[PDB]
C-alpha cells in the first residue's frame, strides 16, 4: 500500500543518514565548492602524494594504518582501510532493513557477503566526478588521471570505477534513492549458497515497489529510470567479477600482498 | 488536559501493539493456560534441548544456528541473536513516540544505544515466570533450572534477569502502563554525551506525567505504583552493569567468536 512504501521510503532514507556519515549531497557540496569550511587538497602525481600524506603537520593520525612501502601498494593499501570501513558501515545499514535480522543467520552473512562490494561501487560514485574521486571523509581529491597512471594492475582498478560513476551519476539519483536501491542489492535472493531464498524475494519485491514508488513521485520526468536503475544492477556485478579477476593478478605479480583479514573473509571462495 | 494524556497513553499502546507481537497478555496466557491448545516445547534439560533442536528442523532452517558448538555457548549465541532482533523492533516503536524523530539524530542514537538493554529486560520480565522464559516467538519454554545448571560462566547470565523479573512481576502492569514506561526509559536526559538534554527532558516530563495518571487510574488500589515504577528504573541500571560487566568476562576468557557487530559497537562507555 502506498503509505507503507513511502513509509519504508523515509524509513530507509533516515537509517542511510545515521550508518553513512559522507552522503552524496554533502560530497557534491564539497565537490562543487558549495559547502563552507575547507576545501579538499589534491593529489595529481608523486610530489602531491607526498605532500598529501606530509599533510600530517597540521593534520593527525590518518585512521588508516602505517605504510612501508611504494605508491601503488600504499594507495591500494589506502582503498583497503576506507572499503573496510564502508562495510562495517554498509553492516550497520542492512540490520536497519526491516526483515533482514529475522533472516536464518547463515542467510545474512552470505546476503552481506555478496551485496558488500556492489553497494562500495555504487556509493563509490557519489564521490566521484569525471576528473577524480574525493578520499578521507572529504578532506582530499585524487585524479582520475593519476589512479589511471599507475604501474598495471593497480592502474587497472581505477578506471573502470569511474567509467561506471560517470554513467550512474547521470541518472541524477539523490540520497532518498540511494537508500532504497543498495537495500533492494542487500536483499537478493540468487546469492550463491542461500538456504532460505523465497523470504528474501519477498523482501526484495517489497523494497522494489517501494524503489518504483520513489522514482515516480521523485523523477516525475525521468523516464523508465525504475528500469534503466535495474540494467545499473549488472553494470555492478561485471565490476565485481573484474575486480576479483585483478585480485588474482595481484596474488602473482606481487610479493606479501594478504588484504585485511576482513576482506579476505569476503573473499575467501565467492562467486 | 487528561484527555490528552490518555489519547497519549493510547497512542502508544497502539504502537506498542505494533512493534512487539508477543504481548504480555499474549505470554502470560501461555504461561498459563487460557483456551489450552497448542502448548510450547519444554527445554528442561542438554537432551530435551537438543529434542527441541531437530525439532525445529524435523521441519526447516530459519535459525539462530544449529548443532556447530559447544551447548552453554549456542544459547548465548541464540540470546544476542534475540536481542539484535529486539533493538529492531524497539527502534520501531520509538518512532512513535511523540518529539523523538524531530530530536537531533545523533541523539536519537545514542538514546537507542543506551536505553535499549534496559527495555530487554523489561520485556524479558513480560516472557517469564519463577521458572522458566517463553522462547522463539512464544514457541520454547525454557526452564530457571536449566539455565542456572549450565556452566560458570553462562550459568549466571539469565539468573538476575529471573530474580528481577519476580520482582518486577509482583506489579501486575499490562501492556498498556509499559508502553509509557519504556517510553519514560527511551526518553532518558542523562545518557552519556547527549547534544540537547532539555528537549529530551522535556518529552520525558510527559511520558512521566501520562504514566502516573494510567497507573492511578488502571492501579488505584496501588498506592504509590508510580514511584515504585521509577524506583525500578534503579534496579534495571544495575541488571545492565552486571551484564555489561560479565560481557567483559566472556571477551577477555573464552575461545569461540561468532558474535552480532550490532551490540559490539554500542558497549562504549556503558553503565
Ligand atoms: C572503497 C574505497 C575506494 C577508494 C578509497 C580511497 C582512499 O580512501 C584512500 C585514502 C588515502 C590514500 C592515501 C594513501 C597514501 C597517501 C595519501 C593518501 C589512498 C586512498 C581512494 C580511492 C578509492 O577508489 C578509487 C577506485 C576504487 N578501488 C580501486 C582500488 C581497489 C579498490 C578496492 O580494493 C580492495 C582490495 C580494498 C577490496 O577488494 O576491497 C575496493 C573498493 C574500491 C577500490
Amino acid at each position: 500500500e502506498s503509505a507503507d512504501l513511502r513509509a519504508l521510503a523515509k524509513h530507509l532514507y533516515d537509517s542511510y543518514i545515521k550508518s553513512f556519515p559522507l552522503t552524496k549531497a554533502k560530497a557534491r557540496a564539497i565537490l562543487t565548492g558549495k559547502t563552507t569550511d575547507k576545501s579538499p587538497f589534491v593529489i595529481y602525481d608523486m610530489n602531491s602524494l607526498m605532500m598529501g600524506e606530509d599533510k600530517i603537520k597540521f593534520k593527525h593520525i590518518t585512521p588508516l594504518q602505517e605504510q612501508s612501502k611504494e605508491v601503488a601498494i600504499r594507495i591500494f593499501q589506502g582503498c583497503q582501510f576506507r572499503s573496510v570501513e564502508a562495510v562495517q558501515e554498509i553492516t550497520e545499514y542492512a540490520k536497519s532493513i526491516p526483515g533482514f535480522v529475522n533472516l536464518d543467520l547463515n542467510d545474512q552473512v552470505t546476503l552481506l557477503k555478496y551485496g558488500v562490494h556492489e553497494i562500495i561501487y555504487t556509493m563509490l560514485a557519489s564521490l566521484m566526478n569525471k576528473d577524480g574521486v574525493l578520499i578521507s571523509e572529504g578532506q582530499g581529491f585524487m585524479t582520475r588521471e593519476f589512479l589511471k597512471s599507475l604501474r598495471k594492475p593497480f592502474g587497472d582498478f581505477m578506471e573502470p570505477k569511474f567509467e561506471f560513476a560517470v554513467k550512474f551519476n547521470a541518472l541524477e539519483l539523490d540520497d532518498s534513492d540511494l537508500a532504497i536501491f543498495i537495500a533492494v542489492i542487500i536483499l537478493s535472493g540468487d546469492r550463491p549458497g542461500l538456504l532460505n531464498v523465497k523470504p528474501i524475494e519477498d523482501i526484495q519485491d517489497n523494497l522494489l515497489q517501494a524503489l518504483e514508488l520513489q522514482l515516480k513521485l521523485n523523477h516525475p520526468e525521468s523516464s523508465q529510470l525504475f528500469a534503466k536503475l535495474l540494467q545499473k544492477m549488472t553494470d555492478l556485478r561485471q565490476i565485481v567479477t573484474e575486480h576479483v579477476q585483478l585480485l588474482q593478478v595481484i596474488k602473482k605479480t606481487e610479493t606479501d600482498m594478504s588484504l585485511h583479514p576482513l576482506l579476505q573473509e569476503i573473499y575467501k571462495d565467492l562467486y
